[PDB]
């Protein structure tokens, strides 16, 4: 019935809202059911939701424990053929749900585009393993995932009260849920966190994905795939641990091919 369900999770969202709504309600060639997850708001929120057309829009107020536990609730009632989740200020760019309509008409499990920040391209990275020692690789509010996605992957972990949407993705690399990336530009983020827990919860990630690794060495191969710091250790923490997973050794070859010589050496010895 649906070919898109949009998920937005709202909170005090009065100032954006609209806007956000207009970008989903505009877009043309699908079929789009809106799901808004608020969060207890007392502004006009909900007033200037009820302002656009009801017929194909539900709103879920509960009580929630944070964000990523209103977008699983939303997640949970979809009915669309992919699901997105775009924040209350955020905005779709057009013609986009009908590129993630045409795309996974194919099957292709994921359809992921390009986000602008602040008047720039997300610094995006490839889904593949290289991805499992950063973060998320494409922005999460320019991810479409199928409802067969979500079945094989689940929902997002709420012991990650920042980084879950990067713990999914990585799941679903780790699963091979398949994706394709489209390079234009699905969703334009908004701009309107003490820096230490983002690390935190970033590094605990990628020990997720491999937990043979200490904290500050998940941190060192974080840095370093995103230009954060600097790379001269790599082939250390590449001959500490190659023998543990041929994942690992994938993964840092491909993030850091200047190693490819000593990545082959792990590849002859254990894999
Ligand atoms: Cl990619
Ligand atoms: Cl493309």
């Amino acid at each position: 019935e649906f070919d898109i369900t949009v998920v937005i999770p709202t909170f005090k969202a009065e100032k954006t809202v609209g806007q956000c709504l207009e970008s989903v309600l505009s877009q043309q060639g699908v079929s789009t059911e809106i799901i808004v997850v608020d969060g207890g708001s007392p502004d006009a929120t909900i007033s200037i939701v009820q302002s656009f057309s009801s017929t194909n829009l539900t709103i879920i107020s509960e009580p929630d424990r944070g964000i990523y536990d209103a977008i699983n609730k939303g997640v949970s009632r979809a009915q669309g053929g992919m699901i997105g989740v775009l924040g209350a200020d955020d905005v779709y760019k057009p013609n986009v749900l009908s590129v993630v309509k045409e795309n996974a008409s194919r099957g292709v499990e994921i359809v992921a585009g390009l986000t602008l920040i602040d008047g720039q391209l997300r610094a995006d990275e490839q889904y593949r393993p290289a991805a499992l020692i950063s973060g998320i690789p494409f922005g999460h509010n320019a991810m479409f995932a199928s409802q067969e996605a979500y079945r094989k992957v689940g929902l997002y972990d709420l012991a990650y009260r920042i980084c879950a949407d990067a713990e999914w993705v990585h799941r679903a690399i780790k699963s091979d849920i398949s994706c394709r990336k489209v390079e234009q530009v699905f969703v334009e983020f908004g701009t309107e966190t003490n820096p230490e827990e983002i690390i935190a919860e970033a590094c605990s990630v990628i020990q997720r994905n491999f937990p043979f690794l200490l904290k500050e060495e998940a941190k060192y191969l974080l840095y370093g795939v995103r230009g954060w710091g600097e790379t001269s250790r790599i082939e250390q923490i590449l001959r500490k641990y190659g023998h543990e997973s041929v994942l690992f050794v994938t993964a840092l070859q491909e993030a850091f091919p200047a190693v490819e010589t000593a990545a082959a050496l792990e590849h002859h010895h254990h894999h």
